[PDB]
């Protein structure tokens, strides 16, 4: 039978009708033996009423290919931290049995990914960018920027890998191409025209990373960014019609890394000398406008950048402040520390980048010949020259952690006596801590940790845990007092934790002024014994500037730096599984894997119909 | 061209070679034109050096099938050091990916595996064992062997 012979014997038997098919396809069908015998087999199948087999063959010899799409295959591979050899073993195996190869080989992905990396998509700017080599195809670049290796000068030892911002942005945007065209079509706005008024608000966020087990000290700093929102201004006569706003930017699944430096957070010299080009091109970016191939068309773009996702220490360090708990605390209102205890709510937000440059020029020139402290005051405490511009806002996460640790301390205090004990000792402090921890273990099932993170904070803020704490206060008046305090705090908290309180929870905003006011008054009254003049910063911000920014900057919690810091665990595990392994490359490939993990396209392939 | 037409037109245009292959099959292959055009498409794809699509087709036509045996998947899991969670992750992935339950999920893999561990097959010893419990189906034991935990004695 024809099915059991070898291919050599089957050709020896069928060559005659073969060459008849050849001559027929040449006579009538342009010499396409392939498609001719394809349709012949299709119709011979469809004649017998074998509709499923013929439909599947039509689905195979068109559109979809071999059993899986190579893109989604690579999506899996990166989504679960497998190695090359890992993947090859898996693939070879599943192809051996019942294969019918399904996964795709390694080599094919090794260049299939080049769509999702930077340096693939054509684009330009009008006007052309300042100080940037306009080659649009370069991918991963060492961040040193050609530091002359001369050991005579300052040594060029610090290892780094990064991108060119523009290439990163065009990759991320042209990745979003799908979603932005979808949103353009949903709003039924025209597709041929309106190709010039797109505006993109992009969030940037950077943070160091402590105690990175090294395989230079143990540190490293990662600088990332995340697309937040995009609207359209064309044709004008209006504001920007919101096209697409991101639906959950907090989750690190949208935190696109752009630079990594095996360096410490604090040593200004190295951090600056590597961040330089990044800052320069972000600055030049506000000027020109972008042109990309999108929807098959050349369309323009403008941008609005926001530096929000930085923890306090870095913000104050890079905006030329006295880091950190010095006589000037607020990054916005320039009142002193002790003054911040007298008044708490009434303040204006003034601190701005350019005016800080003005105040620093005043610090340098000293045009009034004042002394140390008089000049310190005249500039309201601006010593160092800032260089990275930053948006006037606070962080969401670590304000949460600060309020959490503040309530932690005050709970350790009120378990014992404080208004009754003017100066306690260390032993009693640790003892009140110990009974608080035993209480959190017996009730609420909470063992302590070294320091309270976000989850432990969410838990400690809960009301009935405050009840299990207050159970031990001897004076019931103080008990009901801090309970009322806790209730006010809880009615005021999701103000900033939200994504959009004007939409989610407008009622707390509508009653925020009076709420925070009565809060601060209860504080100053029943807790003056402790807060005469010493206030932490986050407490200041949450009671002096919340409504200002929330009304002005649209939303808060929507700009939480947390989105990056958490996600740093990835840089942890990526380090284990997909090390090169050698630092000079280790970074490069880590970042490649990371950016690959974080692009939308692959997350769209991963979610996969809920 | 042929591939852009409907069934009516392509029949109208190919009728001649359709009769040619029909009569060639009746003379040589018993008039079973379906297997003849199957083999001819296979050979034309073999010549075109696109072996992959032709092999996938033969997987469709009397092919081994889509299902993967649960044991082999348990293997490819352990042999590759993958997780429990990650396995389920990529599983739900391929599940919603192409229309089929290609891998088995976790719990069925666990069940299928529990026989491959020790303590599943019944047996005997002749004579019975020396000072050994005749219990058989047991699996993993703790090695201390009932080491009385009282602090007074050796830890
Ligand atoms: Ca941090
Ligand atoms: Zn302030």
């Amino acid at each position: 039978h024809l099915l059991s012979l070898t291919r050599r014997a089957q050709k020896h038997r069928l060559r005659d009708l073969k060459n008849q098919v050849k001559t027929f396809a040449e006579k009538e069908e342009g010499g396409d033996v392939k498609s001719v015998c394809l349709t012949l087999f299709l119709l011979a199948l469809r004649a017998g009423n074998e509709h499923k087999q013929a439909d599947e063959l039509e689905a195979m010899m068109q559109g979809r290919g071999f059993g899986l799409h190579p893109a989604v295959c690579l999506a899996i591979r990166v989504n679960t931290f497998l190695s090359c050899s890992q993947y090859h073993k898996m693939y070879r195996t599943v192809k051996a049995t019942s294969g019918r190869q399904i996964f795709q080989p390694l080599h094919t992905l090794r260049n299939a990914e080049k769509e999702l990396l930077p340096g693939f998509h054509q684009f330009e700017w009008q006007p052309a960018l300042k100080n940037v080599s306009t080659s649009w195809d370069v991918g991963i670049i060492d961040g040193l920027s050609g530091w002359t290796v001369s050991v005579d000068d300052v040594p060029a030892d610090t290892i780094s890998r990064r991108f060119r911002y523009d290439v990163a942005l065009v990759s991320a945007l042209k990745d979003l191409e799908e979603d932005i065209m979808e949103g353009l079509r949903e709003r039924a706005l025209d597709d041929s025209m309106c190709t010039s008024g797109f505006t993109v608000v992009v969030k940037e966020s950077c943070d160091g990373m402590g105690d990175v087990s090294e395989k230079v000290p143990e540190k490293a700093v990662r600088f990332s960014f995340t697309i937040m929102s995009i609207s359209i201004r064309l044709e004008g006569e209006d504001d920007g019609i919101t096209i697409f706003q991101e639906q959950k930017p907090n989750s690190e699944l949208s935190c696109r890394p752009l630079c990594l430096m095996f360096v410490d957070e604090s040593d200004h010299e190295t951090l600056t000398a590597i961040l330089g080009p990044v800052v320069a091109e972000r600055k030049a970016m506000m000027e020109s406008r972008l042109i990309i191939s999108v929807g098959g068309l050349l369309r323009s773009f403008r941008f609005f950048f926001r530096g929000t996702g930085y923890d306090e220490k870095m913000v104050r360090e890079m905006e030329g402040l006295e880091a950190s708990g010095s006589t000037y605390i607020c990054t916005l209102c320039d009142s002193t520390r002790a003054e911040a205890s007298q008044n708490m709510v009434l303040h204006s937000i003034t601190r701005s980048h350019d005016e800080n440059l003005e105040r620093y020029e005043i610090w340098r020139k000293n045009p009034f010949s004042e002394s140390a402290d008089e000049l310190r005051d005249r500039v309201k405490g601006v010593s160092a020259k800032p260089f990275m511009e930053t948006q006037p806002t606070l962080d969401a996460l670590h304000c949460d952690i600060g309020n959490a640790t503040e309530f932690y301390k005050i709970f350790q205090d009120e378990i014992g006596e404080v208004y009754q004990k003017p100066n306690p000792s260390r032993e009693e402090r640790r003892r009140w801590r110990s009974t608080l921890d035993k209480q959190l273990r017996k009730k609420m099932k909470l063992k302590p940790v070294m320091r309270m993170n976000g989850n432990y904070a969410r838990r400690l803020m809960t009301r009935e845990a405050v009840e299990a704490v207050c159970e031990l206060v001897p004076s019931e008046e103080r008990r009901e007092a801090l309970l009322k305090l806790m209730d006010l705090y809880l009615q005021m908290k999701p103000v900033w934790r939200s994504t959009c309180p004007s939409r989610d929870c407008p009622d707390q905003l509508c009653q925020y002024s009076y709420n925070s006011q009565q809060f601060a008054d209860l504080l100053s009254s029943m807790f003056k014994y402790r807060y005469d003049g010493k206030i932490t910063n986050y407490l200041h911000k949450t009671l002096a500037h919340v409504p200002e920014i929330v009304e002005r900057d649209g939303s808060i919690g929507a700009w939480a730096s947390e989105g990056n810091e958490s996600g740093n665990k990835l840089f942890r595990r990526f380090r284990k599984m997909n090390a090169r392994q050698s630092k000079t490359f280790e970074l490069e490939d880590i970042l490649k894997h990371h950016w690959l993990y974080t692009s939308k396209y692959l997350q769209k392939f991963m979610e996969a119909h809920k």
